[PDB]
């Protein structure tokens, strides 16, 4: 969608982002790049959507990144 208020990211855009990561657990190097073209997006854009959902994850009950 474009000529809206929906510059980065939408309703439609992450949901087929949460099914993604639900379906697949990351995409791949090329597969990340072929996501942003099909769906739409930049592969930048995406791999930090991707980030962000791991992350969140990993912060829930404390962010056990190097914690040890």
């Amino acid at each position: 969608m474009r000529r809206k208020r929906r510059v980065l990211f939408s309703q439609a855009q992450v949901y087929e982002l949460e099914r993604r990561f639900k379906q697949q657990k990351y995409l791949s190097a090329p597969e990340r790049e072929h996501l942003a073209s099909m769906i739409h997006l930049t592969p930048t854009q995406v791999k930090i959507w991707f980030q962000n959902h791991r992350y969140k994850m990993k912060r829930q009950a404390k962010d056990k990144a190097a914690q040890q």
